[PDB]
């Protein structure tokens, strides 16, 4: 009775978890534990979730904060990557002054727990860098003079520093000016539960730049925080948070192991029945396995990554936060196995398996006409058009535009200065929204519903 | 002949009222009590919509020029949820003193009705309270400092609360600063109508919050109006409000006693034909008169509700315009019966039912997709985009893009300094876009329209 | 042969213009002249277009203009249908003494060719007119005083008027203040037309109102401008717009007579078929023709309009306009009956008839849901939202969220001051969004299609 | 066997290029040069776009830059076409005052490295030009008087222009006042990359304009910017981007060649095929090879054009980059040919010819009506909405409406001032959204998707 045994193991194998409960009464272990997982994973992503968004926040907050202590005329809101920006020789020299003067009286201006840091040479100053195109008859190395700027210095009642021949920028021969300082913050707002607050350190960098030389120039701040140990603090768990994510690590671990045990043991299965079939005359790979795999791999990744950025005292959590939100989701997509042998939830996983093929030789024909369109749009309406500037921007408002999202305003945005650009842009615009929108993703939408009609007409057959 | 009574009641059952009144010859009282119904509830709910907007306006315009008249150089539109901020030590000082000074100047600056107030102990002055933490060496515990200036101290001509000790404010130590104090308006634009007008009591807060402890004070201006009674005017129907809510509350209370008849009388009309069933051999439980029912009650609650405000002069309306508007909603909507027995009226609800069970299990495969891609953008885009800061903000922000809403502005909100977290971003919004909206969305239109066709064959057959 | 001369006549009756060229070979009137009406008609609105559009531009931009001179501190845009605000005593004198100062001054500061009027008096000056409540103790009567202020009282070196005891503007009792003067101007932007220019005249009206009396006093200007005759000019056609519109009323007039010569002789072919029928054992009234006939007489009662506006100068076209829009979009709809016998031309209007009844008994149920959310979120939503401030705005909101517009700034515009009101509102937002786009847009395009499907099989068979 | 000749060479022309070599064994090359095609004009549109980029930024910063120094209280976003306006008498002469003081202290106000430029005439100097009309008692011919002022009457300590009688601007009869000069740039940010920058000269321009008299003086800032030679600068390929050019043009001269003696050899195809059946008893026509010649034209023009450009130093690019585009997006689009045969890529293509008939006839009904709520629209609503402004402009909006786009924004945007336009706006937008979106979309998407099914079913059977 070998091939009674073999077709009583392909039974078993297709029968839904409950059903192999029936056919030989064993636990579920790779559901309860799944359950475990999803309620483990998502608990540890909020969690770290709300810590890293209080970090960020007081980050953020005391950018702002120096921003508008050390810009001179700061509205509050950036301009563009840069925060300021002058167009006179006069109102440089008078961001350059501001800023040093408001770094000069810091103790009196700041409305928090601020003070006076160190660099590395471990003294409280202020360092100005200028750099100059070395001496119309200009060459091409860059001289690079810099001052050190100390609070004994700044604080003289006749100040000296104002006079002095690093304060003459030649403006034509000027790439930019660096104002890099060093200040101490306490985050007050944790104290409130007894503990040792966070001490940060903050390396902030003013530079007034005009690569360009066209007129303007461009004033970046930048603020470093990282944090420090509060070396001088008298206030009159970590241990817990790398215990959870050591449990997650574990149940992650365990179910690599079932998954992969399957994977394996299913591969024998179809061994034995290939043999038999030779003999006497995809269904075995599982693809949500090889997800779950992927899912267990990211999240202990993500587990490690977090423990050592909590274990250095990081505050760069983007790809830790990119593994922990990648293995969540794909845990909450994988649950979907657990509805699928269900006679009435699996019209979408069917769906999509039917649609793929086609949907892909679809997406061929379409994505040359796509790709021809975006590079049109950037060549003739990129000097233009602010939706039109850059490739990816040209991409991204052609995939808007299909999905028909801010149509007057692209059609609008466009002067009628030139009107050549003009005519050929109402052209290109409305034979694309016609185009693609109407032709093609009427084709697409009816794959797909004759995809799913397909599929449905053989679950009444 | 008591299977032909038997048979002619269950054809009474379900013929139409018009044709009940056929078969029988009686008057249909739950057809004209529902009209009266609907006219009645929208007149009730149009009604005091317009006299709570009145209310509610005059209580928002005073609010505004409070603001105007107490917060130093305030634009005119809230920052966020506070009103004003300032990041130096010299801006607050400004900002808590122009408070002061403009309470102790308020009947020449004022453009309306306004007067002084009082406080619980009966006095007309203003009350300052700053919280410090007692004292680098900082404790947890928090003092708190409270100062009664009235009016007789400001009005010195010599003033000496500016150089009192209670306003140097240690700020590193400082948790917020509140001035607090009551105001007395007249609301004349009601006299046009003969009457004693309407006389109010504001309770002001201005908060000066530095919690965050993060470099900017945070400004909050509050005000609570309350309706006092005029004790000083000389200006040389409450009852056909509450007649009215009565009759309301007859009319919905007839109703609720004439559709309880019907659904205990149709279960015994069930009881009566399962017996006979058995021994020869849901479409007797009506849901709409189970949502009569509830909108009978939310009315009759909203009513009481209102007639409670009235009676005490409350100014939140917010529990009872909800019933009220509930009611209003669920009275419309239960018109829809009273054209369902129609021969082509019934394709909406007949295709609804059809549809119910598949979208739903269909809504579930696509939920946990839905609750993955809200984690994960939530944890990657929260600190990078503001359509993502909340996990609430993502699923809006999810829901609004399948519905192709704002996918531009979604796309180019990301700011690529961090281009790792940008290529997610871009990865993640076309991966949720193109699955959900062209696989979901047609999928859930297919089965919502085969419904509808399977609806309709039954119809033709 | 009578019956030969009736069938016969039926079959005339029935073929496409061009058929009826062969059947009895007449001239097609009715569609050359139709021709002639499409050309002329909008020949005649575009032009009246462009004229009205350079007479508005002229007002507008005078507008604008005395809004920047009169109204202080005016930034260039209005900030709701008022123009500014005050909220300080201070303020609305230093505005209303700015007003009547610049008044004073207008010679030296206008740009253009400005002068001073005349009112009714015919005196060149100012009126300032003030209303209080007459007197705490206040009654409900208002007191009105008002002053003419001219030239040589205003322009006397040490003024008089600011000190006068009118300008004593007592605010707890005032209603509003209003200031009315007229100006004089001449539009050149027409001479380098050798012509004599037009002449306006502004009667402008400056409104400091606080009939709300609740701290802001609201700001309006309104001007007034008619075409007056240059009585003082010295610079070194109408009939050819009266009798291109005398022809747009020729050509429309016999229209009128030919279709109506249609309708009664269709009318008489019924009568002579329906007896035959009777005898022996829709398809006759044709609506295109009773909308030709509202063409016409749109189109005569615009020309008769804008004649009469033209004659005696007016400078308002909002009926006129809105009877030749009309008229020119019902010409461009009527051009379809002339493309519609076309045997492949006529899908849109067949399945338009087709849908009608379905599309109508579809809406009703519809219209009873859209209706009832309408008032619950007018009720709640109102006081906290602005796209639910107005009960036709409710309205206009809904309409734009069934097609998928603003879904995410209508989430979000809503305050989670509230919780309970924020709770109702995601309730109320998504179950509207969800039930209205999703079922009933599926179940009405799907009518529509079903409808399409059933004109085409006819068709094919 | 010449039948068998002619039948074989029939099978040959319609076989797969990958087939084409298996029957006669022939290299493809109008595959490979295609595929190089691609490549390298992808290349050169890629490249040609970086470098125009580079361009466009340098000039457009130095007019921003330019703005900001000679435009008094310019904000930094230009109003309308023009930069600024002015109201007063006062703000006309401080604005010109103000351009005229700023260009004699160019070179203490320049972030750049900006000179002093020469006229035709070669001198340094500014030349101001006021248009008045000769005289109330004016005349219509335009007196010009113009002024030359060099910086040497510019710098007199004591300065005497502002006092003479050129600047004595009677407003009443003043056209417009020109300000002109000349300025010298150098392109710095070049320099890194060893070589002699480019010098630019840049004609600058200030209208003060009031050709509309309306009491606004609009100001026009208008910078052309040219390359020219550096004659002062020592700072201590174009060959091989014109033989890059000149491959393009050897790749596309040769598909020309090609696909023209395919165009010509299958016409000589189709006449052997159609004697023959007349004998016994469009599939000729490759329109893809009419899309590629097409291709060739315009890439050599466009190849031709920006050689030229680069030969002789210009800085426009409009008619070159839509040249380069559309080639580019030709070629694109004609990669799909060589995916065409494959038994299922060929959906798109086929049912655009099924449907493109169709689809022809059913845009000729609804273009009518979209023409007349065109007409309709801008008549109406155009007085009174800034999307109704122009016919384009009207045109525009409406197909945005059509796709869903800013429907609450097009609602909302009408003043309710003027009730008759405002209920006329109503059922205006309601009939065109309703109309149009529902019955249209539905049966162009029906149209298209029948199509679909048409095809697909040929391909099954
Ligand atoms: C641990 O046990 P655990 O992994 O939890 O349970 C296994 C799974 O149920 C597997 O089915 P899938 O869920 O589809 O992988 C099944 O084939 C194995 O039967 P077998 O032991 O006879 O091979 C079980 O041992
Ligand atoms: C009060 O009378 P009222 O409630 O207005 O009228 C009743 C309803 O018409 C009910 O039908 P529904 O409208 O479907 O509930 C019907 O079964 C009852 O017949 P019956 O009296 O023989 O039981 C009527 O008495
Ligand atoms: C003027 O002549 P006109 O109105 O231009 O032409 C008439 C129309 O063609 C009419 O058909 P419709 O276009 O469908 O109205 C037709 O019945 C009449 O035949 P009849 O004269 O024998 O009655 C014609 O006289
Ligand atoms: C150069 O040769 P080349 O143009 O690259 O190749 C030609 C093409 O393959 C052409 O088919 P299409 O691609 O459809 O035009 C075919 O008819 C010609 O056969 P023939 O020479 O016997 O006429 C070939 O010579």
């Amino acid at each position: 009775m070998k091939e009674e045994c073999l077709r009583e193991d392909l039974k078993f194998y297709f029968m839904s978890p409950c059903e192999k409960y029936r056919a030989r009464r064993q636990i579920p272990w790779k559901l309860g534990l799944q359950i475990l997982k999803i309620v483990m994973v998502t608990t540890q992503l909020v969690r770290f979730g709300l810590s890293n968004q209080l970090v960020v926040a007081f980050k953020e907050d005391n950018t702002v904060a120096f921003k508008h202590l050390f810009l001179k005329g700061y509205s509050g809101t950036d301009e563009d990557d840069y925060s300021c920006s002058v167009y006179t020789q006069e109102d440089a020299y008078e961001s350059i002054f501001f800023a040093i003067n408001q770094y000069h009286q810091l103790k009196d201006i700041t409305l928090g727990t601020l003070g006076y840091g160190e660099n590395e040479d471990n003294r409280i100053g202020l360092k100005v860098c200028k750099q100059h195109y070395k001496k119309l008859n200009i060459d091409n190395d860059v001289e690079l003079d810099c001052v050190q700027l100390d609070l004994q210095d700044l604080s003289k009642k006749p100040p000296d520093w104002k006079n002095s021949s690093f304060f003459r920028l030649e403006f034509y021969r000027l790439l930019q000016v660096e104002i890099s300082f060093h200040l101490k913050g306490i985050d007050l707002q944790t104290i409130h539960s007894r503990e040792l607050p966070d001490c940060y350190v903050f390396q902030n960098t003013i530079i007034f730049d005009n690569k360009a030389h066209s007129g303007k120039i461009k004033i970046y701040f930048d603020s470093d925080a990282k944090i420090e140990e509060c070396k001088d603090l008298n206030i009159f768990n970590a241990q817990y948070v790398l215990v959870f994510d050591a449990f997650v690590i574990v149940i992650c671990l365990a179910s690599l192991i079932l998954c992969t045990r399957s994977i394996v043991l299913a591969l024998r299965l179809r061994k034995r029945f290939l043999n038999f079939f030779l003999e006497k005359y995809w269904e075995f790979i599982n693809g949500w396995y090889v997800l779950v795999i992927i899912s267990d791999l990211m999240t202990i990744i993500g587990s490690i990554l977090k423990m050592e950025i909590k274990a250095k005292n990081l505050t760069n959590y983007d790809l830790c936060s990119i593994f922990l939100g990648t293995s969540t989701l794909l845990v909450w997509v994988g649950v979907i196995r657990y509805l699928g042998y269900f006679q009435a939830y699996n019209v979408l996983i069917l769906t999509m398996q039917a649609s793929l093929p086609k949907v892909l030789r679809f997406c061929a024909c379409a994505g040359m006409i796509y790709l021809g369109y975006t590079f049109c749009g950037w060549i003739v309406l990129g000097p233009y058009h602010d939706k039109f500037e850059n490739l990816n921007t040209v991409a991204e408002c052609l995939f808007s535009l299909v999905n028909g999202d801010d149509m007057f305003a692209t059609f609008a945005q466009i002067q009628q200065k030139s009107i050549l650009v003009w005519l050929f842009s109402r052209l290109y615009l409305y034979s694309f929204i016609s185009l693609f929108i109407y032709m093609i993703l009427s084709l697409f939408i009816a794959l797909i519903t004759d995809s799913y009609d397909t599929i449905k007409k053989f679950q009444q057959n």
